[PDB]
């Protein structure tokens, strides 16, 4: 008897439309959707309970509803007469005028692209050369190098190259965002460069974790080299891969380009069974903390505090205090610059979970969040140009001090 639980049972109804041989089955789901549709016409939206009946907005929004029942007593005729499929066709141009409403007014579009700043495409451009520098410097610094590689170097250059390509697809949200949203490099490269972007993002977070690992493994075990597992490497490095393909599955079925109509542009979105379009959203954006933050940052900040521990247990010299806090301040510098990058897209992420869920419904905040988004998400590339500094760039003073304190 509620907005949300009137649509439910339409969409519920719908499914035993569309698996049905006879008419009375049209017939009987059509009838249950008829009443919904009108008790669902006497339920003002809860994100906008204070706009007054007579706003032009609760107008639109009864109207779409008298659409709706319009479509059922067209296909009702049809299964009256005993035309199940031409029903079950009917039946069809009702999910049109489903989708009409989940984007006008379940979730964020219920409060538009001309919230357009020149900045972002800007900045977007200049992280992106200045990323894909340091970055490149990573790679060809090997070219280069005079010493003994450890396997540490292994994860230096996957994480350089995950950084490298998802840098790349930085030029193409640029351009998104500077046409407002409107998709020109067709269907295909949404869902590719959508999901491309996902896979070496999860694997950017989840080779720095790799590091840190490695680097709690070089603290507590000085005599890593020889204590290490000639195949580790080698399992480790496509197992990383694997779960960052994995992570990014759900881009590859859904990302897609649909068309908004009120805007009137392509855009390349996240497509999830209108049906369930609230679920998902709120489910995929709490897997995107859980895998890309939470669990992450369990080690990450595991094995700083398990690395400062064991410096604070070796010695107390005035000197060595020195070799020693170098060491701290390294490991202090990888755990803040990952949430300094990445807290602030997370908590908007987790912000507009709460507001799928009907947490959130204020209005202002929603638009905070919108209006934010586009700097948090340029932040998490950032950490991209972090990383040169935070482990390449130091890697050879940092082994070098763990060698002088274990002397
Ligand atoms: C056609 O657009 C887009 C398609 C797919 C994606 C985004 C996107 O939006 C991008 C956009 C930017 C600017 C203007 C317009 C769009 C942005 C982002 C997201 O969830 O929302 N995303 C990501 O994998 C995240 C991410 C989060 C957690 C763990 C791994 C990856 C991401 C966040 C921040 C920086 C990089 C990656 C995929
Ligand atoms: C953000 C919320 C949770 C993710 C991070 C959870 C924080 C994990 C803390 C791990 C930790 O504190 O390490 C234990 C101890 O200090 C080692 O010796
Ligand atoms: C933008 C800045 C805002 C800051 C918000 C950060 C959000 C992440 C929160 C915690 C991560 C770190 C976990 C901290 C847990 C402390 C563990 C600890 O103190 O360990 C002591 C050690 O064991 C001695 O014996
Ligand atoms: C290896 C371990 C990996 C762990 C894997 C992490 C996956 C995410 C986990 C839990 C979130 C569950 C979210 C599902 C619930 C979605 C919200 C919902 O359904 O409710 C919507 C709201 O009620 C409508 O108004
Ligand atoms: C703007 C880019 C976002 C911030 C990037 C790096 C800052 C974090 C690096 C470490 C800061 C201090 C480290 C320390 O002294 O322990
Ligand atoms: C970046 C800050 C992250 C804050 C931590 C939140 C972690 C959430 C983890 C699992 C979510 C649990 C289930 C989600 C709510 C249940 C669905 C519902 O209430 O309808
Ligand atoms: C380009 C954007 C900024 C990139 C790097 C600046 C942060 C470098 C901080 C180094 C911390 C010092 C240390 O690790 O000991």
């Amino acid at each position: 008897a509620d907005l949300e639980d009137n649509w439910e049972t339409l969409n519920d109804n719908l499914k035993v439309i569309e698996k049905a041989d006879n008419a009375a089955q049209v017939k009987d789901a059509l009838t249950k959707m008829r009443a919904a549709a009108l008790d669902a016409q006497k339920a003002t939206p809860p994100k906008l309970e204070d706009k007054s009946p007579d706003s032009p907005e609760m107008k639109d929004f009864r109207h779409g509803f008298d659409i709706l029942v319009g479509q059922i007593d067209d296909a009702l005729k049809l299964a009256n007469e005993g035309k199940v499929k031409e029903a079950q066709a009917a039946a069809e141009q009702l999910k049109t005028t489903r989708n009409a409403y989940i984007q006008k007014y379940l979730g964020s579009g219920s409060c538009p692209s001309d919230k357009h700043l020149d900045a972002i495409p800007i900045l977007y451009y200049i992280i992106f050369v200045i990323g894909f520098l340091v970055n490149i410097v990573v790679v060809t610094l090997f070219c280069c190098q005079k010493g003994p590689k450890k396997v540490s170097s292994i994860y230096i250059f996957n994480l350089a190259v995950a950084d490298l390509l998802l840098l790349a697809t930085l030029p193409l949200w640029a351009t998104y965002y500077s046409y407002r949203y409107d998709w020109l490099f067709g269907p295909v490269m949404c869902k590719v460069f959508g999901s491309f972007l996902t896979l070496n993002m999860f694997a950017s977070i989840f080779f720095i974790t790799c590091m840190s690992v490695d680097r709690y493994q070089s603290v507590i075990y000085p005599f890593l080299s020889q204590r290490r597992n000639p195949w580790q490497a080698s399992y480790i490095v496509p197992l990383v891969w694997c779960m960052a393909c994995l992570s990014s599955l759900p881009t590859f079925y859904f990302r897609d380009v649909r068309t908004i109509e009120y805007l009137g542009v392509n855009a390349c979105i996240m497509a999830f069974p209108p049906e369930k379009y609230a679920q998902w959203s709120a489910g995929i954006a709490l897997m995107k903390n859980i895998l890309g933050f939470i669990i992450p940052l369990i080690f990450i900040a595991t094995c700083y505090f398990g690395i400062r521990k064991h410096l604070l247990k070796t010695n107390s010299y005035g000197k060595n205090r020195i070799t020693r806090d170098q060491v701290l301040k390294m490991a202090a510098a990888v755990v803040l610059a990952f949430i300094i990058c990445w807290l602030p897209f997370h908590v908007l992420t987790f912000l507009d979970a709460l507001a799928w869920m009907g947490v959130i419904n204020s209005c202002e905040v929603i638009a905070v969040i919108d209006l934010a988004l586009p700097f948090a998400i340029l932040l998490g590339f950032t950490n991209s140009c972090v990383n040169p500094f935070l482990y390449c760039f130091v890697g050879n003073r940092f082994q070098q001090k763990l060698r002088s304190v274990f002397r």
